């Protein structure tokens, strides 16, 4: 081990006044680099979405749903922040267009619609359990989910929960190849995280991410990264409770990303 990340996120917790959750693990190992506080609950906001995604992709692969499928909608179930889906009400949008919607650009509606699919939140919390993550819980839709009540466990994850989960879609047995492909795709091509890790990101450097915010200063993100064009590792970063400006939280994020490239 070495000091100067943990440093950073005690650095963190100081700077903002709030719990930070920290995990860097081994992409293919699973082995857990470092830690700091890796068994306390956050509040996931969006990050959901990918494991979201996930579920829809595990469907994919059974013939139980196809990514062409379309899916029309109105004008009442658009919720707050729904900048890709406003734009479909008369064409709708296929599975596809809704999970990169949802991972890509963070869309509400897009994910309620997903949600939908697989019979809602609890659904969700199902499919983790059945993939060995007996932590993390999904209980309410867009926007509710967000609200981050302290002590409350509802829309909660651990730093250690979420970054094993997020190992086993990328990369475990769950998915197929071609699943495993297009999660990561979307990720990858993710335009709401350019202050978080991909700010502190070298040139040749990949990145395949979603960024999370939800009310009482929650902020986070979930990460595969690494040198040469590969994803190597995760990262999982979360605060919530904090009082500070988005552009703080998200300084503080950018500044552990920058320590633990600095220290790979």
């Amino acid at each position: 081990g070495h000091p100067e990340t943990l440093v950073k996120v005690k650095d963190a917790e100081d700077q903002l006044g709030a719990r930070v959750g920290y995990i860097e693990l081994d992409l293919n190992s699973g082995k857990i680099l470092e830690s700091f506080r890796p068994e306390e609950r956050f509040p996931m906001m969006s990050t959901f979405k990918v494991l979201l995604c996930g579920a829809v992709l595990s469907r994919v692969d059974a013939g139980q749903e196809q990514l062409g499928r379309r899916i029309h909608y109105s004008q009442n179930d658009l919720v707050e922040y729904s900048p890709v889906t406003e734009k479909h009400l008369t064409d709708g949008m296929t599975v596809r267009e809704l999970c990169s919607a949802a991972i890509t650009m963070s869309d509400n509606t897009a994910a309620n619609l997903l949600l939908t699919t697989i019979g809602g939140p609890k659904e969700l919390t199902a499919f983790l359990h059945n993939m060995g993550d007996h932590v993390t819980r999904l209980d309410r839709w867009e926007p509710e989910l967000n609200e981050a009540i302290p002590n409350d466990e509802r829309d909660t994850t651990t730093p250690a929960a979420m970054a094993t989960t997020l190992r086993k879609l990328l990369t475990g047995e769950l998915l197929t190849l071609a699943s495993r492909q297009q999660l990561i795709d979307w990720m990858e091509a993710d335009k709401v995280a350019g202050p978080l890790l991909r700010s502190a990101l070298p040139a040749g450097w990949f990145i395949a991410d979603k960024s999370g915010a939800g009310e009482r200063g929650s902020r986070g993100i979930i990460a595969a990264l690494g040198p040469d064009g590969k994803p190597s590792r995760i990262v999982v970063i979360y605060t919530t409770g904090s009082q500070a400006t988005m552009d703080e939280r998200n300084r503080q994020i950018a500044e552990i990303g920058a320590s633990l490239i600095k220290h790979w």
